[PDB]
């Protein structure tokens, strides 16, 4: 790893506290799209795209990389990440403070693990998806591309979600799809006075 | 700090062991209302209120405080705070085993962060509220004095929750409040045999 | 502790990370109900069972007690147990990842805490049950044996779960049990396109 952290980005707060948690003692901050083509005159530190917004992520990441930068992965030194687990080296992933991921699952590229979130055994969490803050995959969970899970929300065991899926916060998800869709809990209800 | 620690207080043992996590030595429990004015004759180790109840934290807070003695923030050595997180100094806060608080949140004087609970980037949770077990606020969430999130309750992010609210057990906050209210979620249905 | 352990048993490759997590050097897998007669004949290792089903896990548990081995408990060194929590010596118990036990709390035999579950100060926690990862029993509650608690699920303070039940995936309990049941939560909702 590099000792310098050039950050692409609030998410890119958090980014940089999780980059200084591992070893780098310095953050850049870049949030110039069009000025991306000249970046590569810049001294190759290791990259980070602190966005998003799956897909912002994704558009960045590719023209960042055909630039000649390495976009390394950020992983916080309080996860737990099972030695037989995969997480795709070098591919923009962001492993927040207390994140587990067991056994045998599966990482792709520029996923976020944000906080506390979990990651059960033989999962796939597939490319530039949002597990958000304190969501649960249990075990053998397959989570499609460019999906987010939004806050407290889990998926029960052996279930799928497609692409493109949206999992709403504090929602249950109970049973298989294939087809993209979204995925409503219920709405904490004000009581009357 | 100092080597002993008086406790005034269940959630007495609770902080027992989070000051014993940190290096305190010896814990002495107090529960004596009436006889605190005398306690000033006592020497002047630091001291933690283990209640409550917001709210009777906060009158005993007030009543220890001019009794001339330091009522410090007891953290458990579990708990991750980014270092641009501020935490009220000596201000009778208590963090909880596993607890989160990421970039630039503010916590203030005589909150309660209980165990494994989510304080998301920019939050700010004010004076005496109480975020129960895995209770999880996202982004940028503003929660107002003498609130209460049940457990495992969340916030989506960019909200904001007025004075002396309630949100229950394993609820989801999803709009904006300024009025003081309370915010109920679903209850477990006994299933019929 | 030995140094080799057998592990009887997905959730037993969990469990092969638990023991290598605290120190074991070699995992050996047996599933074999039938054999299980004449594995006394095998150099005594320390006995892991990696099921279940709470109710394989004790009869298998049984007939590998009765046949001479010690069943340990696996506990991973990212747990935080208070040191007046009551955790069962030797009793088949599976600790994961994250998980937080506080003052004067009890686990009992067979038990499985699954990764990030909360059990907080002065639960009891019946024989050969199962919480599952993320499910969180506030102060002073008491599950039966042979319960099981969903993802995510979570019990209020003060509670009782009879012996035999069920609590839901993202399901919250609010009421006193004494007769055993089942105890469902909410269902995310495709929204429809």
């Amino acid at each position: 790893r590099t000792e310098k952290i050039y950050i692409y980005g609030g998410h890119g707060l958090v980014c940089e506290d999780v980059a200084k948690n591992m070893g780098y003692k310095e953050c850049i901050f870049l949030d110039d799209f069009k000025g991306m083509k000249f970046e590569s005159t810049l001294p190759k530190y290791d990259f980070f795209i602190a966005i998003g917004n799956n897909e912002i992520r994704k558009k960045i990441y590719q023209k960042i990389s055909e630039n000649g930068f390495k976009i390394v992965n950020l992983i916080h030194k309080s996860a737990l990440i099972s030695p037989s687990a995969i997480v795709e080296e070098n591919a923009g992933i962001l492993i927040m403070p207390y994140v587990v991921i067991n056994a045998k699952a599966k990482i792709e590229k520029g996923v976020i693990l944000n906080t506390s979130s979990v990651i059960e055994h033989e999962c796939v969490i597939g490319e530039f998806s949002h597990v958000s803050v304190g969501a649960k995959c249990a075990g053998n969970v397959k989570i499609g591309k460019n999906c987010f899970l939004g806050i407290n929300s889990c998926v029960l065991p052996n279930l799928s979600l497609a692409d493109d899926s949206i999992l709403g916060g504090g929602a249950t998800l109970v049973k298989n799809q294939d087809e993209k869709g979204v995925f409503v809990g219920v709405p904490a209800k004000r009581m009357e006075g």
